[PDB]
């Protein structure tokens, strides 16, 4: 497998952030990698990966209502038939994929920092994004 | 060998997203690299680089566009005499380098993932990308 | 493992503090020549960028953009402890970012310089961590 999984996340609203640094944990533990780096990128041109904070659902509300702001779903100028072109805008400004560091078995992340599937295209039942690790 | 290499584009217009995929994978099977990552970095302050919907034109019109809006060209607050702020905005925004999964002697990609680099201070005659793999 | 804390204090609100140097000494420090560098913050109000880093007024119009992009009082916002702003720039610059490491250099552009992006200061003890992974 050469440290590289798969995961499936169901969405349930048109914007999301999900909460997936506990599997990408686990899944670290399983392979037994202690020090190195995690590659987490969605498969999604309109769902992304970003780090944010992992307590307070407000700031995760807030930044969903901010970006829906910068990027309004409707747009007049808009060329794209699909219609979702502001989740394609929302992808790249989050970005697709996320770099993370491992030590000693565990994330580098600050006490308040999680990692967040960023869906901006939901609902959808066929959500996936990889984790790849690479050890020292 | 240190499996990397520079690759040079030739932008035609202020906003230019170039599809660099089949640099990117090209160079990894002339390697013979088959599990790993690859580091895609733009050498400049005006263009970056994303992952983005790879088959309608339209997306990357309208991702220009919309970048467009978000960071008007001229705006009276903007100091930075050379004019184009709007340019630096967009490459920070965007990312200018993105770290790509190998897996099977190929960059792991959702359907409609590409890799684009993001001109957004063209035309200019000499710009560069750079591609370094690591190996698992 | 290749891997150091480094400590900043920030001045304002909003400031961009220019840490190439302190990348490429501990680069040199550790010997490692070819590879690359991951550098990442440990906050979710501050954030990493590659950008300019000759014209100070480059920085200057990035921190002003970003301010208008992103206001920082704002009616709708739910986050009480009111730096909502704070939260978006980070996550619209990144967290981190990762550098090419080749012959005991980064691989940078002549403009080129990375930055500890400050969207909520001042603050003491504002921190960040460089990876290493070698070839
Ligand atoms: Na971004």
């Amino acid at each position: 497998h050469h440290h590289m999984k798969t995961f499936h996340l169901t969405t349930q609203s048109r914007d999301e952030m999900v909460d997936i640094t506990s599997q990408i944990e686990t899944w670290i533990r399983e392979t037994g990698v202690t020090n190195g780096v995690a590659i987490v990128s969605s498969l999604h041109t309109t769902a992304g990966i970003t780090v944010n904070e992992n307590a307070d659902p407000d700031v995760k509300r807030d930044m969903i209502m901010r970006l829906d702001e910068v990027y309004p779903w409707h747009h007049e100028n808009d060329r794209h038939m699909e219609g979702n072109t502001a989740a394609h805008l929302k992808t790249s400004t989050v970005g697709h994929a996320q770099t993370l560091i491992i030590s000693e078995g565990r994330l580098v992340l600050g006490t308040w920092q999680g990692v967040y599937f960023c869906e901006f295209d939901g609902p959808r039942t066929n959500r996936k994004f990889v984790v790849k690790l690479l050890t020292d």
